[PDB]
């Protein structure tokens, strides 16, 4: 331990260690509506395990879902009815038999699995749903009991409370949103909160037995994605919707006006006009960022790891004032920085963020995202038009970062290559290895697992090579989307190939 | 400036701007003895220029060489002379004739050689370097006037005097080494040294002359490369020979004995060993002095190079010592070696530094932390990326951004060589990660490998990009006959390359290396 001096014996053997946290991996995208059976979208039940187990034999390590919060009437995930609870259509009927909510009888005949269509499946589940939530409450074992554990538990009053009461009063009330709610609901007076609980009791009490029963459903998927080695990453956006419970019961972390309609809401310029309520962040700064605290911390009960969609809004955001009918009217204002991922990291320990940063950034949300250690994204599917600086071509991946084929807002590759612009083709064809084009997707598999890229993420479509049909969502267009489930004759146990194939690709470049 | 406040008006513009230190490049490494031309090596001139313009018609931005020094017999520039002359034989007798230091019809008639003989090579051009430096030491206008400018300059002089009397001396004892030297001379008397300069000043005077017309030469080639938009990248051995100027002239910086011989020499343990017999720096010493011998060294470097390679980097923080005696390296200790204070003391002295550390095969954590602590790439080696599994450091997708990735380099075989004997095992395993086609185009497979990599620089020798078999093999180690010798085939000009120019531009242009 001195300059010309004689080291120790085993010199030789004070070799390199790879860094664990650096260790490559690979991952599905599929959300749990995709599933097959019988009730008109995919749940939490059997094809869940069967799924996890799959993935497992390929050497995938990675489980990536949409938001599993409870959609808009389309389906959509990203404009969801509130930030914190979990989508009741994804609660499995049969395992509510298993737990005796349900008698055999009960359930409903099969219908036709082609797509997901919302409507349908709240007519035929829900019923079924109350039922069991019905019975659960009026029973007093060992269920009912974990109901209360539940329900009391202070990391889920926080967020659950608030919801029920928002949803009991929509549901009493007809009205557009909450703005229109008579002066006392709207402003949340305590006595007539309370005259809520009364009048309301019974709807309040099934709401939160519903949560309970999608809390235990979608733990037991958890733990046994935790058994097979397998880490689930989830997704949440930005902004949460103004009809909410999010806003409605914390008005002042919200740019409201003093009747409570937002001052400015958010979008981006040439422009995009998304039309949701902003965040006081200089208010939030105050308390610490709590509410921010807390929505993390539900993301860190549901998901392992969770991505945030336009991320670049915590260093700069695009602000238009809610009169406007575009978005080209508004000003970019200061985000919170890291500040909020300090406290973050405070409240709630070590946290696995991936940031959505698609399009074009500037240089304080390059340098923000550094900041935390959080990977982006690339998107090969991007990577082919422009020049040899594109971020997604993969000789311009890095380490620290996300690659997927493609995500749910893009075609499939097959659909994706059917409609390419031949400039972009024939530069495709270059750089990328490809035998017979029915079989584009592997090669564009292929590339994603050859980067240096630490984490690689393939939707399920694109392993099962299908087309646009299959197409999860269409940014910019109100129906059809959200709708896509597995083939219903394609069973897990008839996709060995595909998995073998997986597995060769991963073992080839590292990945298992 | 505020959290919730307004941005001023052109946030949108405030768009990431790629680094410059970070711009992806290639090159091709090419010593300089392989140009073509009629005097049996080649050399500094008319070549040199016309490489230069091809490389840069490719796209490339990096021309890497072999060290420069004073070779030994055999041709290797390893086992130099001297660690910081510049080997004579390089000097254009043409370049000369522009100089007035030659008249045209004192040229030779060409020979053929396929091959560098350097015997042929110095009995050839030699007479003719002598006499141009002759005329210049007898001149007494502009020319004499630079050599004086070169001679006085007190960063030449510190290896360039030391170096020109130990060649003197070598010259007129009949000695293995200077251990074996009188006493006066093995122990530089000072009245000794005065007693050389007179009894020896033709010799020293035309020594120091030939050092600056390879200078001068040296340097024109580096202001074309310049001019044209590529870096030259060289190469440095961390140990020097005993019997060299570097350490008759500075032996208290080395592990010497009393009488002057080394108590113990380099090397590597086995995995017997191997036994280099290098003499080994006293890096305590260096420490008193601030380094001053390695700082001038480096000087040197920079005078010579934009860029350089150190081989056996791991050196700096631990080396194998080997008792002198042995015959053997397998009875050594491993020694700590100067790590980051030297690089300090050179920054320090010589200012921003841009080295490669040679890292490969086994190496232990304090050289990738001492590598990483003072920012140098490291190398992969496509050819050695096929044995093992799938987390072999030399697989493109291990590779790092600050990193050199060649194909393989002048200790390799070429790629077409190094095909034809690989291992079933490896040419399966190869053949499912690379793109290739014909076997006749296996070279350019592995280097379109190497341009996709995220590597920032890929350098490719000029014997792949000519898809040359095993005869074009520079070098094989622990071999002593038949090395350095390749020359680009005497038919094969620069104007017959724009197949091959247009082929790799492509490649650069595909993978963001332009």
């Amino acid at each position: 331990i001195s300059v010309g001096e004689d080291f120790p014996s085993e010199y030789e053997q004070w070799l390199p260690v790879p860094d664990p946290e650096s260790r490559r991996r690979a991952g599905v995208l599929l959300h749990p509506t995709s599933f097959r059976g019988p009730h008109g979208i995919g749940d939490l039940g059997e094809e869940a395990f069967r799924f996890i187990d799959w993935l497992h034999s390929t050497g995938c390590s990675v489980w990536q879902v949409l938001p599993l919060v409870p959609p808009d009437e389309g389906g959509s995930p990203y404009a969801g009815q509130d930030a914190n609870c979990g989508n009741t259509l994804l609660i499995s009927l049969d395992e509510l038999v298993k737990d005796g909510l349900l008698i055999k009888d009960e359930l409903p005949q099969p219908i036709d699995a082609d797509s997901v269509n919302y409507q349908t499946a709240n007519k035929l589940k829900s019923p079924l749903i109350t039922k069991a939530a019905k019975r659960l409450i009026d029973g007093n074992g060992e269920l009912k009991s974990k109901l209360l554990d539940f329900r009391n538990d202070p990391s889920i009053s926080c967020w659950l409370e608030d919801a029920a009461y928002f949803a009991a009063i929509d549901n009493t009330l007809n009205a557009y949103s909450w703005f229109e709610w008579p002066e006392p609901l709207k402003n949340r007076h305590l006595s007539a909160l309370e005259a809520i609980y009364e009048s309301q009791k019974e709807f309040i009490d099934l709401f939160i037995a519903k949560q309970f029963l999608f809390q235990r459903q979608w733990q037991k998927v958890r733990e046994y994605a935790r058994r097979q080695g397998v880490d689930i990453m989830g997704d949440m956006p930005i902004y949460v919707g103004y009809h909410s419970a999010d806003v409605w019961a914390n008005k002042k972390h919200f740019l409201l006006n003093k009747k409570g309609f937002p001052l400015l809401v958010s979008g981006v310029p040439p422009g995009q006009l998304w039309g949701s309520p902003l965040y006081d962040w200089k208010a939030m700064e105050s308390d610490q960022y709590s509410w921010w605290v807390n929505r993390i911390r539900r993301a860190q009960d549901l998901y392992d790891e969770c991505r945030i969609d336009h991320f670049r809004g915590f260093a700069g955001f695009w602000a238009v004032p809610s009169e406007a009918k575009v978005a080209m009217v508004g000003r970019w204002k200061v985000g919170p920085g890291k500040s909020l991922f300090d406290a973050i990291s405070k409240g709630v320990g070590k946290i696995k963020i991936i940031a959505e940063d698609l399009g074009v950034i500037t240089k304080d949300v390059v340098e923000l995202r550094k900041s935390i250690g959080a990977p982006g994204m690339a998107v090969l599917q991007f990577a082919f038009g422009g020049g040899a600086d594109n971020p997604h071509l993969p000789h311009n991946h890095e380490v620290n970062q996300v690659v997927y084929s493609g995500t749910h807002d893009n075609d499939t590759i097959r659909g994706w290559w059917d409609t390419l612009d031949q400039e972009e083709k024939s530069k495709a064809m270059k750089y990328l290895s490809i035998a017979g084009e029915d079989d584009i997707s592997w090669s564009v598999i292929q590339a994603a697992f050859s980067s240096t890229a630490q984490t690689a993420i393939i939707p399920m479509q694109d392993i099962l090579g299908l087309g646009s049909s299959a197409r999860m969502n269409t940014p910019a267009t109100e129906v059809g989307n959200w709708g896509w489930r597995i083939p219903s004759s394609t069973s897990f146990d008839n996709l060995e190939t595909e998995s073998d194939r997986l597995r060769d690709l991963l073992s080839l470049y590292g990945r298992l």
